[PDB]
């Protein structure tokens, strides 16, 4: 294992200033800081460890106050020591989710500057899909060390000690192990990470410089309006029990909205056809294709719609605001999505239905707080924008360059008639395609959603590359350079690895084929994305006008913005998301505000 003799514990100012000085000479060392909470604005900091050379690491506990915990330097001279080393640019820190402590030290009035390394999104860049980023999981596959698990110094369930119960010695281990495994992994890491310019790239201009900027978002939360959410809940359960009634009335006697048990006794019992529906969904649901004529699977769609909805947004929301900010802290995950792309939970802001009423009365209660107002920026189909990039198409390129509705446009080509007549049945099916494209749906997929026959959805994909070859070759091209290195990269170097790309197995090798298009359009996205909360971030910090980037979902992000300067911000924002980031996609930038989030979107 790893006993009391591996790392020391610095007990005394002495050894701490001793320390303090072999770190700034150091060319880097790993920090890491340990807290009473996993909410980080409300965590307590109980010990901050650092490492200066592999093997090489202490642990400063400054809060352990269990019974008779021996004297410690206090938290705020280790902080006042340790202050102009953390706020030093020029001192490189190398850590795991550098995120969270920069958080932590922030509680104290402290700006940790030199975020060099995270070896979570070192881990991340080199190869995403290679499995879990965390310290754990990373010990063991680059450095075959099993390390000290939190469970194992802290216990499990609701009698598991937090930090500053745990004992010096033993709080010691962990931390200073952590330290250690975080600088070594680096050292494995970040030689690897040159092999290649471009998850270099990605890495050092992309991933690094946005982690002060997801704790920033993170820590400055969004306020949600509990009582807005309480009354559509309330509403909700009046709905729900309507919905009900209506259900019961439709058919005879009571029964749950439970499919393939009382619906289908029902449904088809009463004429239709015998395969029921899927909550396989998305392609396959026969309780909506009965909607447009059948009213009881409709309502059975609307009941278990809104029944979701409920537990998860209305019910859950008002129970994550913060009692100390009296705001929700969102958790972004900057290592988790195969493609690059931020994902959130705790709310995840991205599954709060879009294109739905419900869903845009969940936005309505993400206010503004006084004097200040929702301002919602957007790329406007920017995947599909890359797409038009990626295929060098000129018609779809000259149609983004025009300003025409593309998916009409598209339609005008595929079908082939004015612009100005393209019905809504014909730009639905040009939609299907566009964004059928984006995800390499098959043929028969497309017919799926559109409802039309298999062959006549093939019929509107061939016409599709006729009339927009370049896609075809791009989607070939992409597809050939998987195969042969294995992987596909994003304008910015971005790698998504396909392993089951030459899988010699059927649906497998085929999702990988999916992915090794999408992947290039969704990635591209992500970067730009993340490249314009860095740029739009520096802005906030450097001008520090009177606006807060207060969330990041599918392609915008919202701020708040003081009423009296929403027009000089909003030009602003707008300038440097799609004019700060690649100067090559054709960006387009949707800014829009109001009293909330639904209002701003
Ligand atoms: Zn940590
Ligand atoms: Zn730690
Ligand atoms: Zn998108
Ligand atoms: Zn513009």
């Amino acid at each position: 294992m790893i006993s009391y003799d591996n790392y020391v514990t610095i007990l005394d100012e002495e050894t701490l200033k001793a320390w303090i000085a072999k770190l700034e000479k150091a060319p880097v060392f790993a920090f890491d800081t340990e807290t009473d909470s996993l909410d980080n604005i409300s965590a307590n900091l109980v010990g901050l460890s650092f490492a200066i050379e592999p093997g090489v690491a202490a642990y400063i506990p400054v809060a352990h106050d269990y019974l008779d915990a021996p004297d410690q330097i206090s938290r705020e001279r280790a902080l006042e020591l340790l202050k102009p080393l953390l706020e030093d640019e020029k001192a490189l820190k190398v850590g795991q989710n550098l995120k969270y402590d920069r958080g932590i030290l922030a509680n104290y009035g402290i700006e940790l500057r030199g975020i060099a390394f995270d070896t979570m999104l070192e881990s991340y860049i080199l190869n995403s899909v290679a499995g879990r980023h965390d310290m754990d999981s990373l010990a063991e596959r680059w450095l075959k060390h099993k390390t000290i698990t939190f469970e194992e110094i802290a216990g499990k369930g609701k009698n598991q000690l937090t930090f500053n119960q745990i004992a010096l010695e033993e709080a010691g281990r962990y931390a200073a192990e952590d330290a250690d495994v975080t600088l070594q992994l680096h050292l494995k890491m970040w030689p690897d990470l040159q092999k290649h310019k471009g998850p270099l790239n990605v890495f050092e201009n992309i991933e690094m410089p946005l982690v002060p900027v997801l704790s920033r978002i993170e820590r400055n939360g969004v306020k949600i309006d509990p009582k807005v959410l309480h009354n559509h809940s309330e509403e909700l359960t009046l709905r729900l029990a309507e919905l009900e009634k209506k259900a019961h009335e439709i058919a005879g006697e009571e029964f749950n909205l439970s499919s393939t048990k009382q619906l289908q006794t029902i449904l088809f019992e009463k004429q239709g056809i015998k395969p029921l529906k899927k909550t396989p969904s998305t392609s396959e649901e026969v309780l909506e294709e009965l909607a447009l004529d059948y009213p009881l699977p409709k309502v059975i769609l609307e009941y278990r719609g809104l029944a979701k909805l409920k537990s998860t947004y209305t019910d859950k929301l008002p129970l994550m605001i913060n009692p100390k900010t009296g705001r929700v802290h969102t958790s972004y995950h900057q290592a988790v999505t195969a493609t690059g792309r931020l994902s959130s939970t705790d709310p995840n802001l991205q599954n709060i239905p879009v294109r739905n009423e419900e869903g845009r009365r969940i936005r309505q209660a993400f206010i503004a707080p006084e004097d200040y107002v929702i301002v919602s920026a957007d790329y406007s189909q920017i995947e599909l924008r890359i797409m038009a990039h990626l295929s060098r198409d000129k018609g779809l390129l000259t149609a983004f360059a025009e300003g025409k509705d593309i998916h009409r446009a598209t339609a005008a080509e595929v079908f082939g008639l004015p612009l100005e007549t393209v019905t809504s049945e014909q730009r639905r099916s040009a939609k299907a395609i566009n964004f059928g494209l984006i995800y390499g749906m098959s043929a028969f997929g497309l017919a799926r959603q559109l409802n039309i026959p298999r062959k006549e959805a093939q019929k509107y994909m061939d016409l599709y590359f006729e009339r927009y070859p370049g896609v075809l070759e791009y989607m070939e091209r992409t597809r050939a350079q998987a195969k042969e290195q294995g992987y596909v990269e994003t304008l910015d170097g971005r790698r998504l690895y396909l392993p089951d790309i030459k899988s010699s197995n059927g649906a497998r090798r085929a999702a990988a084929e999916r992915a090794a298009i999408n992947a290039p359009m969704q990635g591209t996205a992500a970067d730009i994305i993340k490249r314009a909360m860095i740029a739009v971030d520096a802005w906030l910090q450097a001008e520090q006008p009177r606006v807060r980037m207060i969330m990041q979902v599918h392609d915008e992000l919202v701020f708040e913005v003081h009423k009296d300067d929403v027009d000089a911000v909003a030009k602003q924002i707008h300038q440097l998301m799609e004019n700060c980031t690649r100067l090559d996609v054709p960006l387009l930038v949707e800014v829009g505000s109001g009293e909330n989030w639904d209002q701003a979107h």
